[PDB]
C-alpha cells in the first residue's frame, strides 16, 4: 500500500489499542477506589462499636480519585477526533 | 532524513515509551490490588479473632482488577504489531 | 493541508492527550498508595491500641509502586521528544 497509507493505519491502529487500555485502567482505578473506601467504613466502623455502650483516635481515611478516572474515560473518547480519516489523503 | 521516516521514527519512539508506561500501569496496579486484599484479610480476621472464644456486621470486601491488568500487559505486548516497518517504505 | 502535516498534527494531538493520561494516571496511584498505607497504619495500630496496658499475629501490609508512579511521570514528560517538528518537514 502507499506509504502514507501504511503510516496512517498503523497509527489509527495504535490509537485504539491505546484507547482499550486507558478504559482498562479506569476501571480498574475505580473498583480499587470503591473497595478501598468500603474497607475504610469497615475499620471505622470497628473502632466505634468497640468503643459505644453494648483506640478512640483510630481514624481511616478515604480516597477520591474520580477527576483522575474521569480524565481517563474522557481522553480514550477525545482520541476518536485524533484519528486520520484515510478519505483525507488526498491524491 | 526524509519526511516519512521522521514521522515513522517518531511513531515508533512514542510507542515504546507508551508501552513502558502500559507495563508500569498493569505492575503498579497489581501491587495495590494484592495490598488492599492482604489488609481486607487482616480486618476480617481481627473481626474474626475478636470474636472466637480464648461488631459481627463488619466485613472487608475484596478487589479483583485482574482482567484490566492482563488488558493493559496485552495491549503492551500488541502495540508491536502496530509499530512501522520502515523496510516497507518502500522508495 | 498536505497530508504529511494532517498525519503530523493527528499524531501530535494524540501525544499530547495521552500524555495528560500519564499524568492522570500517576496521580491516582498516588492517592491510592497514600490512602491504603494510611489505612494499613491505622489498622495496625488499632491492633497495637487493644494490646497495650491501658489477634497478635495480624499486621497490615504497605504498599511501594513509587517506581511506576515516577516512570509514568518521566514517560509523560519524556515523549515531549517524540513530537513531530513540522518545520522538519522540509518542502
Amino acid at each position: 500500500m502507499e506509504n502514507q497509507k501504511l503510516i496512517a493505519n498503523q497509527f489509527n491502529s495504535a490509537i485504539g489499542k491505546i484507547q482499550d487500555s486507558l478504559s482498562s485502567t479506569a476501571s480498574a482505578l475505580g473498583k480499587l477506589q470503591d473497595v478501598v473506601n468500603q474497607n475504610a467504613q469497615a475499620l471505622n466502623t470497628l473502632v466505634k462499636q468497640l468503643l459505644v455502650p453494648r483506640i478512640s483516635g483510630i481514624n481511616a481515611s478515604v480516597v477520591n480519585i474520580q477527576k483522575e478516572i474521569d480524565r481517563l474515560n474522557e481522553v480514550a473518547k477525545n482520541l476518536n477526533e485524533s484519528l486520520i480519516d484515510l478519505q483525507e489523503l488526498h491524491h
